[PDB]
């Protein structure tokens, strides 16, 4: 297994393409996005991005860049979880996630 | 970053408003909720709630489970998280960036 | 609370029923699945989340999904720690004590 940070961004849907561009420019290999309901009826339609990164640095760079650009003006939360990647051709490369020295 | 507990509730979709009322009364600052599927594949719902303490998370879990989960299907679990940004979660002071 | 392993699988939507079969055959008690998007334009994919009482059960699901599909279909599998607080099926009738 390969260590990873899982970065989660929950914010306004209008920001979808701008945030995707930031993730793309970061070096992260990819992302998952989903429609959510958010209360922060007063439920509103949000989006949630999930990004695995190999380093905590990469995750903080994405978080910092999203927040600095948008979070004065738009509601949002960004948080980080630990994770281990078991399989993932792009994340782990072709040697896979359980290579030996 | 600020430590958080992430409380997840997966349950029947008919309980959405009922469970949202409990979360709103708890003092948690917000929640996300999403439409999901479970083994029937039948439509259900998933809430995710960040709390500043484990006690707050447990109080929400206890109240939801006792009120509904002896009558409706539901599962409640908790994970650790660290919050980097969040005006409402961390407050106007921010998420303690040098901690 | 009961310690648990949270296994997540993100893969192509066409695989939904075939992955669900592997989860069901594993001994896992159930799963949540959702429609998601991935970098494409974004394109549609699916995400499963499965809680298991042991690590080896999670890995057995991961290994079986990757060996059958991941030479031919895109996919990522990862694992997180969790604790279950309430869950009649996961914890048994005594609860998650």
């Amino acid at each position: 297994a390969k260590p990873a940070n899982k970065l989660v961004i929950v914010t306004e849907k209008i920001l979808l393409k701008k945030i995707a561009k930031i993730i793309d420019e970061s070096g992260a290999k990819g992302y998952t996005v989903m429609n959510t309901g958010g209360k922060g009826s007063d439920i509103e339609a949000n989006i949630k991005f999930e990004i695995l990164t190999e380093t905590r640095e990469m995750a903080e760079e994405i978080a910092d860049r999203v927040a600095v650009k948008y979070f004065n003006d738009y509601a949002g939360i960004i948080y980080i979880c630990s994770a281990e990647v078991l399989y993932g051709h792009t994340f782990c490369g072709p040697e896979g996630c359980s290579a030996w020295s």
